[PDB]
């Protein structure tokens, strides 16, 4: 793909909620395509002002064109751009809270404009999340399939908790090209290391990403 430089920015927003808990993420970005990386500051701000009152964990995943796909892999991401790529998520967490999440990657030059949507339900008041206790994801290993042009990920994701421990929260996402893909990709895996850094409402992360099997 001629538009997919080995280095590219990227510019983010999202309109989210959480527990009734309107608020709004802007942020910048810069990565490497070809090396499955990326690195990016995020600033949330609450409707209400304030720091934010849940764990930021519940929604860092929230890129795969930033993925290192070896030459027997057909990278369906890179060859969505530069006509785009949408995807969607739902999260089941271990105590009962949930979330959506749909998000639309436009191209122009070479920033990426990526534009989301959050909604998070039913989470306990006195859990990890709501009470900020989680402290980064778990690497993981998610599932890749492919079907009628689009593709399918399925992976347990795992929460650090603060003072030691996890919790669980299935991840199920569909991955949609804007235009069909010339070179549709078998089953395969995935593996990620996504990890944060906050400070207050802001936050800084970084993903290295790698597609195998």
């Amino acid at each position: 793909v001629s538009v997919i430089k080995p280095e590219m920015k990227m510019r983010y927003y999202m309109d989210g909620s959480v527990n009734g808990h309107e608020f709004t993420i802007e942020g910048e970005g810069t990565g490497r395509p070809y090396e499955g990386h990326q690195e990016m500051t995020l600033r949330v701000t609450m409707a209400k002002g304030g720091p934010m009152p849940f764990a930021f964990d519940l929604v860092s995943h929230v890129h795969r064109p930033f993925t290192k796909y070896p030459e027997e892999i057909p990278d369906y991401f890179k060859q969505a751009f530069p006509e785009g790529l949408s995807w969607e998520r739902s999260l089941e967490f271990e105590d009962g809270g949930s979330a959506s999440v749909s998000a639309h990657i436009s191209l122009r030059g070479n920033t990426f404009y990526h534009k989301s949507k959050f909604t998070g339900v039913n989470f306990p008041a006195d859990g990890p999340i709501m009470q900020n206790q989680s402290v980064d994801w778990e690497p993981s290993t998610e599932k890749i399939t492919a079907s009628d042009g689009v593709l399918k990920g399925d992976v347990t994701m795992y929460l650090k908790l603060e003072g030691g421990g996890n919790h669980k929260c299935q991840f199920k996402t569909t991955y949609k090209a804007a235009k069909k893909i010339l070179k549709m990709p078998g089953s395969h895996y995935i593996s990620h290391r996504l990890v944060r850094k906050t400070e207050g409402n802001i936050t800084e992360l970084v993903e290295d990403a790698v597609a195998h099997s």
